């Protein structure tokens, strides 16, 4: 029994935060709330890369220090992430000494285990990926400026040519025990196609990496490499290793870093359990990274989860601004829902508000009122049910099922396939409350309306429990309005049909709603 520890990729900071750091963190804070609904111990991580060629140099563009640079680009990483109301541990910066502290010591594991050498990268680079690219994975293409160039086929940024005494790691040396890995464990990349890709890629074969640059080469931002002031550390190396820093920190409550353990196992973090990634760097998470560890002696992690979305980009969205808008919560649902694990998501205003108004408010909002109205529930109580027809088994059964697997989605991990199955059961609870019409009960049979407004009750309080780490807020709402008390509102024991007793009384009136339904 671990900490589940569940991890968000850390972000250049060349630029303020937009949508898609905030949608990476957003897994990775759903993934650690639901553990913690589960009654788990969590440990969620995020955080910036600030070191690097790339950093530096818009820095200087801004005409401004590193140093002041990347404080401040920092700060706007944190503020947006606090206005975000997420759940996160720590929000970890390579600037952290504690950091390089980490990474001297891995760097100097990695050499001491003989699998660090000098020699010489010669071939194509993309700053603003802070990737080594092959001849086969650039093109022709543009630049700012509009001369003719080369650029990454993975990206499309600029690409330039390097030729420089480097410390190569030996990543060819574990070609081997990488493939053995990826086929013992088929759930350690996620989705399938990623993994197929992942396994393709190092079936045909891996060279060494380069792990130092020059010092010129990087403005001097960077961590110096053990024993040899001339070189720095390669960013990626540097910043793969905020996990296993992440790790070994003991933090307060205010969330401010206060110790650094020299054994992992003290904390009980690492390895990962999940690293949440975007698309577009896969190979550092589940090529360099496992080999690093390898080489160190270090545990792999159990799972890398990589989205469809990329980690660093150019419908505009201050996700600060649309949250204010359609709401916090809200917005984190239509993300959540929306994205599959590919692009073919519709992000327009339009679908915004059908899935508000056609899901949050239709579908889930009314049900709340409903059987929390004065009308229908005239006691403002749950009641006691009487015997159970065939139709109500039927709901009964579904609901008995739902924390089972959305339980598994939620594992896999498939934020998307949670959500749908949790309101393919708030749809059947909806055809039955229309069916039943327990506003007519009220007066022709009020034992029937009994077993018909509990059942909607109970279905209702598992299927918001499943919710919450993905309405955080609007969960507490719904809870305190069906009034369930604190304790049932966490713990698989309250995943179980029937854990709320009758005789609880409902939470008072507000009337405002939970969700008000947007103009089209
Ligand atoms: C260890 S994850 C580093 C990710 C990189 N800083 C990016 O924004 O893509």
């Amino acid at each position: 029994e671990k900490v589940f520890f569940v991890t968000s990729p850390i972000y250049y900071v060349n630029a303020a935060p937009h949508i898609g750091h905030v949608y990476s963190t957003l897994i990775t804070d759903v993934i650690g709330r639901y553990h913690r609904v589960k009654g788990e111990r969590v440990f969620a991580l995020t955080g910036t890369d600030e070191h690097g060629q790339k950093v530096a140099e818009a820095a200087k563009q801004k005409q401004v220090s590193p140093y002041d640079f990347t404080t401040a680009v920092a700060g706007e990483f944190k503020k947006c992430f606090e206005q975000m109301d997420y759940s996160i541990d720590y929000f970890i910066r390579t600037t952290n000494e504690q950091h390089k502290a980490v990474v001297k010591e891995l760097w100097t594991k990695l050499e001491q285990k003989g699998d660090i050498y000098l020699g010489r990268y010669e071939g194509w680079y993309s700053i603003s990926d802070e990737s080594f690219l092959t001849p086969q994975n650039i093109t022709d293409g543009v630049d700012k400026d509009g001369n003719p160039c080369k650029v990454s086929l993975e990206s499309g940024h600029v690409v330039t040519w390097v030729s420089e005494e480097n410390y190569m790691f030996r990543l060819s040396a574990f070609r081997e025990r990488l493939l053995e890995w990826y086929h013992a464990n088929p759930g350690c990349i996620v989705p399938e196609f990623r993994r197929r890709e992942v396994i393709r890629a190092v079936e045909k074969g891996l060279p060494d990496l380069s792990v130092s640059r020059a010092r010129a080469t990087l403005h001097n931002w960077a961590i110096p490499v053990p024993g040899n002031p001339d070189h720095c550390v390669y960013v990626w190396l540097d910043a793969l290793t905020n996990y296993l820093t992440g790790s070994r920190l003991r933090v307060d409550e205010s969330g401010k870093e206060v110790s650094l353990v020299d054994d992992f196992n003290e904390l009980e973090r690492f390895p990962a359990d999940v690293h949440v990634i975007g698309k577009d760097i896969l190979k550092f998470h589940a090529i360099y990274w496992p080999a690093f560890l390898l080489s160190a002696g270090l545990p792999l992690p159990k799972k890398i989860v990589a989205h469809g979305w990329w980690t660093k980009d150019r419908n505009v969205f201050d996700p600060v601004e649309k949250a204010e808008e359609f709401g916090y919560d809200a917005l984190k649902y239509f993300l959540l829902r929306e994205s599959g694990f590919s692009d073919d998501g519709d992000y327009s205003d339009k679908n915004m508000i059908a899935r508000l108004n056609g899901e949050l408010a239709d579908t889930l909002g009314n049900l709340v009122m409903r059987c929390t109205s004065a009308k229908i529930n005239v006691n403002g109580e749950w009641p006691s049910p009487a015997a159970y027809t065939e139709e109500d088994e039927s709901l009964i059964q579904l609901i008995k099922d739902l924390p089972g697997t959305a339980d598994h989605y939620y594992l896999i991990p498939d934020i998307q396939k949670a959500i749908i199955a949790v309101f393919d059961v708030l749809r059947a609870i909806n055809a039955y409350v229309t069916d039943m019409a327990p506003w007519k009960l009220v007066k022709t049979d009020p034992e029937r309306l009994r077993t018909v407004l509990y059942i909607t009750l109970e279905g209702v309080r598992v299927t918001t429990l499943l919710l919450s780490p993905i309405l955080p807020r609007k969960s507490v709402v719904i809870f305190d309005m069906l009034g369930v008390p604190e304790v049932h509102r966490k713990g698989i024991e309250n995943f179980e049909f029937g854990a709320v007793p009758p005789g609880t009384r409902l939470g008072p009136a507000v009337g405002e709603v939970l969700f008000s339904k947007r103009s089209t």
